[PDB]
């Protein structure tokens, strides 16, 4: 790929506020997918052109979960997790009830599943 999934992540990361956001797992989990369908540089290309239209980057993200194909009724990956203690502070407000099939390009960035067995969903 012209990209590699380090330096997407890291482009994305340049413009995102903050950190441990629900946006930066979102860059995660594209980046992954991404890199895993081999769609890297159209993730790029899009990004690119969202952010010359004026697209705030998170919308940017958003856009490419709706057009890029590899993310269309794609499931949230699960991260296991010790407790919610180890979810980032700035994701803690934006986690929800995970319902039976959710979906990626829904806005469900992943869902954080505990030891205990209880899951949390990330959403946006
Ligand atoms: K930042
Ligand atoms: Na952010």
């Amino acid at each position: 790929p012209d990209i590699s999934a380090k330096d997407l992540r890291n482009i994305m990361y340049d413009h995102l506020p903050g950190f441990g956001t629900a946006f930066h797992q979102l860059v995660q989990v594209i980046c992954k997918l991404g890199k895993d369908s081999n769609s890297l540089d159209i993730i790029h290309a899009e990004f690119q052109a969202s952010l010359a239209e004026g697209d705030s980057p998170q919308c940017a993200l958003i856009q490419i979960t709706k057009r890029v194909p590899i993310f269309q009724d794609a499931a949230p990956p699960v991260i296991h997790i010790r407790s919610r203690g180890d979810i980032p502070r700035a994701c803690q407000k934006s986690l929800a009830p995970v319902p039976p099939s959710p979906a990626i390009d829904a806005g469900w960035v992943c869902v954080f599943q505990l030891q205990d067995g209880k899951t949390l969903g990330l959403k946006i």
